[PDB]
């Protein structure tokens, strides 16, 4: 099916699009404090840690909001966005966990960086707070990453499953191939991958390298009013945004929900 966001979707997923975009700012990751233009909308969120890891650079967080019942998960994407874009080479490897499937290997070693650490930090919280809701968001590099952490977690099986794990993803390159998109989709987890009218990451590696995308594809298709395009097949379809390949837009990338993704800006 094909219908349109309402607006409370439209609201969440602008609330998720600013913890994106705020962990672009050097004092959110690794400063550790909500000193930002748009960090007044999560300054009440507890910071419980932050990351810049040595070798891929992964930048992350692990926040608490106590009033909203929620331990989130954030995942920076590039510090040189541009320069990212301009350079990314798919390598096809086998994902561990689940036999049969490929991931790009960039995106395992970003996540494979952080994993220990992050992961042990999101269990302890959530076993001091069991009745919270676990919600993982991440742009572009960000949410190729914010993925593998949310597969990472339900497969520990540590009472984290599809009803209390969230994913929410803006701007994000496919990951892995058929076989992996399959395996998302049957973890069941409520993923809403957000695509800006033409930006081009998400359609990239192109089409005819053998990726595809699995989560609900919710297409901005205007922002005056701001208009949304919900394609619920929980696997890519040709009727949201790959209707308007091969006219893509690098600045789309830029700005979700006239908030600018990248620069901090």
């Amino acid at each position: 099916g094909i219908r349109a966001a309402t607006s409370q979707e439209i609201n969440e997923l602008t609330y998720y699009t600013t913890l994106s975009a705020n962990s672009y700012c050097r004092t959110v990751i690794p400063g550790a404090t909500w000193d930002c233009i748009h960090c007044d909308a999560t300054e009440d969120l507890k910071i419980i840690k932050t990351w810049s890891t040595l070798i891929y650079d992964t930048n992350a967080m692990v926040a608490r909001g106590d009033s909203e019942k929620t331990i989130y998960i954030v995942f920076r994407g590039s510090s040189s966005i541009r320069n990212w874009i301009a350079d990314l080479t798919f390598v096809p490897v086998s994902y561990p966990p689940v036999s049969g499937t490929k991931v790009h290997k960039g995106f395992l070693d970003s996540y494979g960086e952080v994993q220990n650490e992050l992961v042990a930090t999101v269990l302890d919280q959530f076993k001091q707070y069991p009745s919270y809701k676990v919600a993982v968001t991440g742009h572009s590099l960000g949410g190729a990453t914010v993925l593998l952490c949310a597969l990472d977690l339900y497969q520990r099986e540590e009472g984290l499953s599809s009803s209390n794990l969230f994913l929410y993803t803006q701007g994000q390159p496919r990951v892995g191939d058929p076989a992996f998109a399959n395996y998302v989709v049957s973890t069941g987890i409520p993923y809403r991958r957000t695509v800006n009218e033409r930006d081009i990451v998400p359609h990239l590696p192109p089409a005819a390298f053998g990726f595809l995308h699995a989560g609900e594809e919710y297409w901005i298709t205007d922002n005056s009013p701001e208009t949304v395009q919900v394609c619920t097949s929980d696997l890519e379809t040709s009727d949201c945004s790959n209707s308007i390949v091969p006219f893509t837009s690098v600045l789309d990338h830029l700005s979700y929900f006239g908030i600018n993704t990248g620069l901090c800006t």
